[PDB]
């Protein structure tokens, strides 16, 4: 299923020096997000840094959310994952998309400007209404 | 999409001193879960603690699951995430919802009673049946 | 919702000595994945190891992805989680399914051959097309 998502470019290098997020292939679940940075950021073991994307999206449909995830290679091989583990993006969020980058491993890592440092999937979400009961079936 | 989910209150403070989980806004993907605790729990760096919710849900529809996730602020800023990383709640689970709270950072943290310590999304899930093949297309 | 997923057995012990992944119950969201190993692997605190499944799947439908997650018991109780935190499996991926096993805790752990070391859910995914705007609504 396809959905057009409104995006506001906040940094003029996004779409230019830092390409807009893209699906690496046509069967790819996730779009790879790029670090919108002026200079490289050295992330020491155990440390977390907030990386700008230079963009804002507005999902708008409350039946939809996005989830930011590590990329497998960075996570597995380099211990470069998310400080919030999974980043949940609400349909009504219109701020800048930010990446909490966490070095969960033993080796210092250089986050380069423009690096595809995380990915994001769009998934349907269901809004629950609680029905109080004394017992289940 | 909307779904009524049966909930059993297990601790009588849930719905009273500890509010039932709620969507912070109407476009929010996740419901914030509250720590059903008698007293605050001090979580040292690197440590994990099992936090009760004082509630049980029964999703019941095998086309639906819930996923518990860190909240971004706690995860990023405080290193307060999940010890199981993501908590998957099965449609047929009827036990108490529990939160594995893990301090992945360097600073000791006080989990207060009633704190919105994690969030939960409901997502559709697909049940796979494997089709054995010698080769793909 | 149900979906047949093509699977290629890559190791002849899969489906024999190492059972194919299964839903523990009929309301279970996830299939438990087994470590296709010749011998046990001792995973020291803080270390990551790549575990084969001995199988390959081909989801094929770009409206579907899988997500690999820790199992709650291993994650919470033993600190045995995923080095990539969540493993996203793309619809067009046809390689061997691999598990990045990460010991996030303080105790050494033996990964036995055949152990149900992680689980996998199939979720619908939406492919986004960006619509550039100057302002949101
Ligand atoms: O990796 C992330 C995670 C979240 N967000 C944004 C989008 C999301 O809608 C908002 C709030 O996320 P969450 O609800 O997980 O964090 P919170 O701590 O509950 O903040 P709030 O009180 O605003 O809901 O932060 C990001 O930009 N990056
Ligand atoms: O953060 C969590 C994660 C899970 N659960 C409950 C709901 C879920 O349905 C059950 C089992 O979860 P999972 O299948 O991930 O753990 P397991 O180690 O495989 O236990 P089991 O053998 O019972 O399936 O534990 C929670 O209360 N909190
Ligand atoms: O735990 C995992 C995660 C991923 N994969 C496979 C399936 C997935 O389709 C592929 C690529 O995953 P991802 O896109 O997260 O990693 P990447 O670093 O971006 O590699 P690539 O550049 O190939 O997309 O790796 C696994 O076998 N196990
Ligand atoms: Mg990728
Ligand atoms: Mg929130
Ligand atoms: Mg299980």
């Amino acid at each position: 299923m396809m959905k057009k998502i409104d995006v506001k470019i906040l940094d003029p290098r996004v779409g230019k020096e830092f390409p807009l997020p893209t699906y690496a292939t046509s069967g790819s679940a996730g779009l790879d997000l790029r670090a919108c940075l002026n200079d490289a950021v050295e992330l020491a073991p155990g440390d977390t840094t907030l990386v700008p994307t230079g963009l804002a999206i507005h999902i708008a449909d409350p039946s939809l959310a996005a989830m930011m995830l590590p990329r497998s290679g960075l996570g597995h091989k380099h211990g470069i994952v998310l400080g919030n583990l999974v980043g949940l993006i609400n349909s009504d969020y219109q701020g800048q998309l930010m990446i909490s980058v966490w070095n969960r491993g033993q080796d210092s890592f250089t986050i380069q400007p423009g690096e595809r440092i995380a990915q994001m999937i769009f998934v349907p979400v269901v809004q629950a209404e609680f029905n109080l009961v004394e017992d289940f079936d």
